[PDB]
């Protein structure tokens, strides 16, 4: 159990750690560090070492290379990447090979983006020259999540690397495994030593120490709203610019014309992918009223079939990341049975699922309210909620009618309606007869209001790492 | 003494003024209405409303010929506008007539930059369409200051409504009475009633509540790090993002080779101008020690022979905003002569300005050591600071070595000297053989650690004004 | 009877004018000055020592304000334009007033554009800066055809000027007097004496001289494919790049979910506009089997009712502009009778209309084979030949059928169809559910194959009037 | 002696072959394809295929990770690159190894840069969505000299791959092994049949087949003026744009501040690489007064000790291509000689040198007339002519004195003069203290003048190889 900082393993200060538990079977297999305030002080001076050392002297050019063949190495040691966060997230060995395959393409597209990063020349008053530079902000910190631990990290690390920033990492103590053996990738692929620091532990210890660091240049956060208030507010006290990644209530949006059958399959892994434990899911579904019923019945169809076991079994679902998220999820359930929604449909538990594991089957919800917690709150599982609407105006309304605004997907064949819905809609990305089918890698990504601020991934996300520096030159 | 509020002069809800004081003799000569929590929320309807409606209805060129027309406006009222300015901020004639040009120039620039605010295609899977546009955020917030109440109120308003959002301002309680002025020319020009709200009042009252409220999408603040830090936290209640531009200690770095003649005037004005009550005032000059005495000398003469009197009188200098920022300034240089820092040279006071006016000479002093709170802390008053520095290291070491970094001006005849500090020095703009050209509208303005974040002014300030959707078509 | 060389009307070398005709009665009604290759020379150095002196020193935003003031003194002279335009080239009052408007948005949209069209810096090796300049080309030639005098006038010049060269311009012996009238409207605008210049008279003589000066640094050519050949093989004797902005066979292509009755008059305005006499007319319409016999049968109904007559007589068309081309538009229809193919229906020329004019009235034809050359040649007139399509790939196998590729519509309601023909279909601008727009001053406009080569229009304008100078710093 | 078309290598349709001569002994030890238009039009047809088909089925992404596995071939193949391209240019094996690192270099950016060419969406009407794609020209024509066969396929046919284009390539007559290799290693990276072609041969066969073929949609040519002149006339006949590398007088302007340490020998290498055979080659040196006599003497010892011998020697400089440009050179040398123009210094052939090479000696002339021959005319040697100027006017004036503009040095310590300089100068390239760097791939190259036009090399090229689609989308 150590951290990874200045290109060494290193113990924790104070000497403690925490147990890394499977969440399959609920049982402990390994220990992370605890990580501290001085864990975080020496990350950071590390950090600030190889910035304004080698990693910084370095070329954009020279930093892409880098990355390229961290891309190579991430490729090569897929299995084993997936193998980590499979068991360390609880997530199918499915989706943690397509996470670890997504990993690879986030350090693959930035290593070709990091020489690319183009300034600007102003036109300006005569004898005067005006250029731009797009300067890293330095030293960048990164809170990451447990549901993505591999595809969140290559999102935030990739670019901010890629942007010449050295950076501290501070990833989650219910899954942060693979992060870590990542680092080791990076160390190979001739990342130099403090350009990439791992601080493990909780939240309100490594985590705090991070947001209230002066050292830091720039934060970005991924995770709940909460939480994202709290590290802004910490981050206040020393001026440092934060990126909120937080949760949301994405509906999709379907009308009559639609592809049912093309629509269907989308539909259900949209909510169904990590267990429904991803910020931009699916956990909502409008539904225009002459199709409502025969869509909600093919929704059944499909829920009935899904099954829920260990990770290894390769399901629809694995187990949620802990006892904590699976009764909330209990919580939701069982509220809006008490207040009358009527359960469509769910999945299964398997009967050979390990007791001690945290295990939640899908669930189809009908008929919900939209001013009904559920319809409003991020359940963070693998429940679906359907309603009905009688128009355009009904949809948009319903749709943007949460604080939330992070994805929206629109299933219609009228062309005219599907941009015209997608101007109206309140979201940082908006999906076409689809819901990210790809990975996403290129396609920049944020919310509006609680879902957060600011973009990352895609070329947009090096914006964000970097600060405008303009230079203004007299020479008659 | 009224709000401006959905295109119409307001009384305050709870009915209560604010005195408005002539700092060159210290009397109240108007009042404004003491703003309010029912005031903020009156406002951020209206512009809601005008965002829904007429004023978000508009394309990009529309918005831009109502900027263009305002800014004629403004233009034909420059005199009026100066007039206003210099009685309620203090500035001299001549000042107060360039930050009225500065305003029209601000409302030209983004008049054509509104409908060429481009979003991109992305290449993306195959079958597949992706575009991004750049959507206004909705309605923003502004706070402004009493030091520039035009130039500021010109550049945040300016690209916030090109980029197509409503506005809310709560303008100083020490200086506002001429952006009430231009409001109103705004309606004279076009601009439909919701789309600018204006509301006065305390910092505390007024400027608070427009913090919290959750119907705001962005905030553009400029003043003290102490309330931007505040603001910040305040907005960050309702995820709500903010751009701080806060104060600076902003050097001037001259090296033996530089031109003096060219550069000794410059020196001076960059801390004469407006009284030194400027952000990226050059409040600190480094000079190489081969000609750190003669330059020492040269400012020590050109200092004797400023002048400060009255406003109307239009000399070198004017008075202090008001008592409180006259006593902060008296204790930086109270403190400084205790601590034997010689004062090479100060202006001097005309005899007939006002006694109950707030008049404070500008103060050259020297071998101020880097680590005293005189070359660390922002003054905020007339008064440079000036110390020595052996090579180019040194220069980098003591111009990086405060809290802030917002501007930093480089005088030296070598080129590779000059592109090679340029990179190093850490600041949002770099000044070569100048400081400030003029009104700088076209130069992205923002600083870093202390200074703030985020960038205002030029093109790159529609990028903090709006937000990026992204769009993916499957279509096959 | 003189040209506009150097800020002064000077007389020709060779003082035998030519005839100014009015195509609606055919009579001479003024006189144009019979350009030469002396008068070509004096107005290539007169833009020279312009691009050298006054033109040249002014700032990007300086030359936005002169092309603001021209917009302004165009809409200001909207109904002295038109009538100089209509009486010149035959088009109906009512086109008149548009083009002259189109003219001032031009002027409007390049004025916002001067002062923001930035180069880059680009990533580099370490101790090295690199930045781009996009620098005008200097001096720029222009060939204007008759058919838009004024609207390709301020899209070709007025993007040069914003760009910041000084322009030569040969416009169309056919119909050029209104460019002379707006050379006067510069003028008093502010623009410097010799940054316009024009040079009247026939193409052999005086816009062969054009093409073949060494003094031109850039050709922006709008005409016919034979005399864009002929002026790119000229001005390649002295390596001058030339714009080809040629003529088109553009489809509008109409599935049989699509809205007949928005389509239908859009179908028939973008052939009867200007009498055919377009480059990117819709001479080409393809219709899907289920709905080819009704939408041929209301076009020929729509056809039937058309008014053709004198320009003054404001009616749906009016004559064509010279008999040459009357000649020309004969000869494709009596073509197409002798081979068989059907004339679905025609429009009606008043009685009253002048014999000695040129007058054709708009002409439908049906089941015309793609191969024929009425389906493959440019006529230049108001005749729309209409055939059927069994699905989308013959769709596109028919629009893409031809030599040429300009613009393309598209009428349907299906979205992933709108995108799938979009992305296959080979012009330079596809309308989904419209055609043209809108003026289309903000669409960058051109064509592949023998539609040319090139853009003007739009933002991208000013790429084509410039030249990328890279300007690598080495400063260690 | 075969061709490459479709993915194998295939025999010439009359079945003639090349001799391959060694210029450093003169004697023919290879053979290639004599290729005629049925061997070009067999290339079309395969280029068109791959573009219908497969390559152009590549989603960007993938299309990078061909270019990027082939940049890695050729790094792997360096050495054996090194040899072919060393015995088939004559140049030295140190130089013929760089020349394979560039290609690779050249590979790998355009890798990075394939899923990063974005296009627009531009603000428009209200009820519109306005988008731009840049699209690939389909089949894109290259014309590849002899002087860089390997660098110049690299900036010429990466970016269009790059970009999405199928290609045909004929190099040059006098060296083209290498480009043949670089095939089979493009075919081995993954490179899908048809999208790579190279058919050699005579320029008045092959290559004036592909310059004239409508199959072509674009023309990269590299080359002299008057063969650029001849395949810009051919290919104005289909409409087929065509990109001019050519020739070019560079000047190096040199101060009497200048570092004439760090100048020396960058003025040395610029002519002498590659024997001036380099359309970017300093064959000018333009010396202040004060510094004129110093630094021509300076020169002098630096020329004076200059060795040119076989390529495999590996001295400072090989022998020239052919005896037709050796008889060029030994013209312009004559002349000089006869008109009275002073050698101050020259090279050393080695008296064993190979009697059959073409052999020629480094020249350094001073006191060279700015009107003569030598002073206006590319020599395509290793001819260095020195002058001298009073001030900077003079520096421009003589620097901008010839019908060439590609490049321009500028080498002096004052800031001011570099930027101020910079901005006069007519040159696509203009460095400062430095000449060319290395590599330069990230650097737009290009012309102005009798040096061509349009731009390759940097992200800039890919603008070149693509061509601009709109659509505009009615959705209300
Ligand atoms: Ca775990
Ligand atoms: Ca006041
Ligand atoms: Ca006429
Ligand atoms: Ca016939
Ligand atoms: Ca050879
Ligand atoms: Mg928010
Ligand atoms: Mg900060
Ligand atoms: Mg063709």
């Amino acid at each position: 159990a150590k951290h990874f900082i200045a290109g060494e393993w290193t113990l924790p200060a104070q000497l403690e750690t925490i147990p890394v538990v499977d969440p399959s079977d609920g049982q402990p297999f390994a220990t992370i560090a605890r990580g501290t305030a001085p864990d975080i002080e020496r990350a950071v001076a590390a950090a600030r070492d190889a910035f304004a050392g080698p990693w910084g002297a370095a070329s954009a050019a020279e930093r892409g290379r880098v990355l390229m063949r961290l891309s190579a190495r991430v490729t090569d040691s897929i299995e084993e990447l997936a193998a980590i966060e499979a068991r360390d997230t609880g997530k199918p060995l499915k989706q943690a090979r397509a996470d670890a395959a997504a990993l690879a393409r986030y350090f693959e597209f930035y290593a070709g983006a990091a020489d690319k990063l183009h300034g600007e020349t102003l036109p300006y008053q005569a004898g005067y020259t005006v250029l731009t530079v797009r300067e890293p902000h330095g030293v960048t910190g990164h809170i990451v999540p447990w549901n993505y631990p591999m595809q969140i990290f290559g999102r935030s690390v990739g670019a901010a690397l890629a942007a010449g920033n050295a950076c501290v990492v501070k990833p989650a103590e219910d899954a942060c495994l693979s992060v870590l053996r990542v680092a080791e990738l990076a160390a190979e692929a001739g990342l130099p030593a403090g350009a990439l620091n791992i601080v493990t532990g909780y939240g309100h210890e490594a985590g705090a120490a991070l947001a209230r660091h002066p050292g830091i240049d720039h934060i970005s956060f991924t995770g709940s709203p909460a939480t994202g208030k709290l590290v802004t507010q910490m981050a206040a006290e020393n001026h440092v610019p934060v990126t909120l990644e937080l949760g949301g209530k994405s509906p999709q949006i379907v009308f009559a014309d639609a592809d049912l059958d093309a629509a269907l399959p989308v539909l259900v892994s949209a909510i169904v992918q990590n267990g429904g434990q991803t910020c931009s899911a699916g956990s909502r579904v409008l539904i225009e009223r002459a199709v409502y019923e025969p869509l909600v019945e093919r929704l059944a169809t499909a829920f009935n079939g899904l099954r829920v076991g260990p990770s290894r079994a390769d399901l629809d679902c694995g187990p949620l990341i802990n006892a904590k998220q699976q009764q909330r999820v209990w919580d939701f359930l069982s509220d809006a049975q008490h207040d009358g929604i009527p359960m469509a449909a769910h999945g299964q538990v398997v009967a050979d699922a390990p007791e001690s594991g945290f295990y939640q089957a899908p669930a189809l919800l009908r008929d919900v309210p939209p001013s009904h917690r559920l319809a409003q709150e991020e359940v963070f599982g693998p429940v679906l909620a359907a309603m009905r609407f009688v128009d355009e105006d009904e949809a948009v309304a319903l749709a943007n009618g949460t604080p939330y605004g992070l994805v929206a997907g629109i299933w219609t064949r009228d062309g005219a309606r599907q941009m015209r819905l997608a101007r109206r809609l309140r979201a940082g990305q908006v999906f076409i007869n689809n819901y990210g089918a790809g990975g996403g890698v290129e396609l920049p990504f944020g919310g509006v209001g609680h879902s957060g601020h600011g973009r990352e991934k895609g070329f947009e996300a090096l914006y964000g790492f970097t600060a405008l520096k303009t230079i203004a030159i007299r020479h008659g």
